[PDB]
DNA sequence: AGGCCGCTCAATTGGTCGTAGACAGCTCTAGCACCGCTTAAACGCACGTACGCGCTGTCCCCCGCGTTTTAACCTTTTTGG
């Protein structure tokens, strides 16, 4: 771990993955815009890979791979106006000294997501069929989310 | 001693008066009620360190438990032929 001062770092993470030819054209499968997370706190992009779960914020990215996904819970809150889900990782998050071995999302109710995943057909049939839809029609964002953590990951959903 | 009459003073009976307060009716203030707009305050969160607390150490003055100090009682024997 480097700490880059000065407004530098960005542009230093760019170079560095310019010139270190990391694996590029990336296409995630699926992506979800704003999730307001609690543990910790940020609105979060998530954008999900075959091997992998992408958690892009305005000041830290994690790449968390699908076997350290232990359990998924999916919980509505006492409130009747909110539904959390939760994600146990191992090894847990870092966030500077501070360990995040839970990942709890906080989705409205009422919040409804359309969503095609970006998969070919020939792909879809032969790793996904059964497990993935190939849409998902306007339903809860939290419910969405949750089968495409279980499709993914492989972990049954609590 | 024991029981009964007189009395005295304080609670209660009897009767008398004046007003304190109940009742009604009226006014109108202010208390509730809502609505819109602003923004400082609250809040969620992150981060770090200082302070609270558990552990170690030292001292006091009680004590258990022991080794040691010193005294008194018992035992044995007093040439050979």
């Amino acid at each position: 771990r480097l700490y880059v001062p000065g407004q530098k770092s960005q542009l230093f993470y760019e170079q560095l993955k310019d010139k270190a030819d990391f694996d590029t054209t990336s296409e995630a499968i699926v992506s979800f815009e704003d999730i307001l997370f609690l543990t910790p706190r940020g609105r979060f992009e998530i954008s999900m890979y075959a091997n992998n779960l992408r958690l892009r914020g305005q000041s830290y990215d994690y790449k968390i791979q699908n076997k350290n996904v232990l359990r998924i819970f999916s919980l509505p809150r006492l409130d009747d106006r909110h539904h959390l889900v939760i994600l146990q990782v191992d090894p847990p998050l870092r966030q500077g000294q501070t360990r995040y071995p839970f990942l709890v999302m906080q989705f409205d109710r009422n919040e409804e997501l359309e969503v095609e995943l970006n998969l070919s057909d020939e792909e879809y049939k032969s790793k996904y069929e059964g497990k993935l839809n190939r849409s998902y029609g306007t339903d809860s964002t939290y419910k969405i989310l949750s089968h495409c953590l279980r499709g993914l990951t492989e972990r049954r959903v609590i």
